[PDB]
């Protein structure tokens, strides 16, 4: 109910989507003056400042990042490491963090949907949706964090299919 | 209030948007039997009779003009010459006309807005909007208009951006 | 009226519309379990399964058509080789069949009207509109169709327009 | 409901299912004299006296005929071969025959209920089901019938699974 309304709130004006012909296919990412965007995504920027830039792309961690300008630095989201497990804030309602797992239940996930970041109850974003695996019931993630000393760890389980 | 109203019922059937990728980024004229389309929109006619034409082209005046058929010459706008200085309408409310110079507050102008002609109290065109300098508080246009004569003169301010 | 209502509900769920840049330019229809297009409507089918499907052409009948996969089999039109004189219906209200020559009042069919099932009294598709030509006071249509033995008739009037 | 009350009224005393470990893996049926029993089902019949016969196999038709003792030539199926369009009445409700193809709304049908008959609306066997595949929103059914000659035929769509 609020979930969806908090989510929506506080990813306004920070997210912006990828138009292909018209078509919505993915969201980029604005955090710590940098720009996530996917590599299977492709598309044109939606914001005019984000698109006339050039991303490094990085094919292994799945990531194309960027540099934001400082006029714009102040209006990104958060990003924290210290995490527990339980459960978090997601576009679609919750998201199950399980021994070290992203975990959602089945219904929703389709193609689209990618580069949704992962907040909290205070708001700080987590962790950023690449893919999805259908396991069982309940579907698991592949996506990237970080940690305590500063390494992106992209985690992805067997067979996944890309969003 | 009713000025947006009156440009859009005037505005209505004469003004067709360009699409690029679904982007609607300018706007095309149809007057005295003439297509005006500027050279930086890129893009297709949304109209089916007037994208299967050629245009002959001027950079230097920056445009693109062609021949309406006969069936349609009744159904475009009008024009003059005789223009006082003052107020005129404009798809965003009012523009002043100062010294030659047609200015607008700020608040409003992005990229897309180009192409749109500028009319009077009584329904005619006088200028056709291309570019915009920021000045200061009130932004200057950078726009053609014609004369007694009969000479299509381009007023350009100096470091003005192509919208 | 009432007639074109039942009609809607039919179109609603088998006939496709197909996707010109920004607009409709024709119809694919789904019957018997074979899907139909016309050629001279050029875009993409609506559905990705639909789009994905590389058609056969017939171009003496002026329609590629390709095998529509078996889970949609059943969820197809139905098609009759025999018609009596009368009326019959269609999207734009109704059609009068006569001495073999499916004719519309005046004032509709244009640009756009490709590919649209003439349905019957039963809600069985009898013709396929690939277009018509202005006979007077009311326009005929040029429409494929079957026959007793199974054999596909496409009739067509004096210098029809490819709608 | 009150024609799935006839189905089970005549199949109380003419039906006798195939067990396999208790597990019902097909049905024999009784029709005009002669014993019937599919060839993939496993397992025995559940009357003592059927399950004593030499069945004569016909790997074609996917059926094992055999004979039925004289004492029991007058409690069998009667049937025909007479087979109007419209609706017939199968154990589990009804089921259209359209075309030539007996197809029945979706959900239905899986591993064991193999030999079962369909029914006409005076209480005559038309048809035995062996097999169907699912086309969609509606099951088409692979099945054993005779006709006005006096010749059994075998009705087989596309890629049918063995129930």
């Amino acid at each position: 109910g609020k979930r969806q309304r908090m989510v929506m709130k506080l990813e306004s004006d920070k997210t912006f989507p990828i138009m292909l012909e018209g078509k919505i296919n993915g969201y980029a990412c604005v955090v710590g003056g940098k720009l996530f965007r996917p590599m299977h995504v492709e598309g044109k920027i939606d914001n005019d400042v984000l698109a006339a830039l050039k991303t490094k792309k990085a094919s292994k961690y799945d990531l194309e990042y960027a540099d934001v300008p400082q006029n714009m630095r102040a209006d990104t989201f958060k990003y924290t490491h210290e995490k527990p497990q339980g459960y978090y804030s997601w576009h679609h309602g919750a998201v199950q963090y399980e021994n070290g797992r992203f975990t959602v239940p089945k219904g929703v996930g389709a193609k689209g949907d990618s580069g949704r970041p992962i907040l909290d109850n205070q708001g700080r974003v987590v962790a950023i949706v690449l893919g999805g695996v259908n396991e069982g019931s309940r579907t698991a993630l592949s996506v990237v964090m970080w940690n305590e000393k500063g390494v992106t760890v992209k985690y992805t389980p067997e067979n996944c299919e890309q969003w």
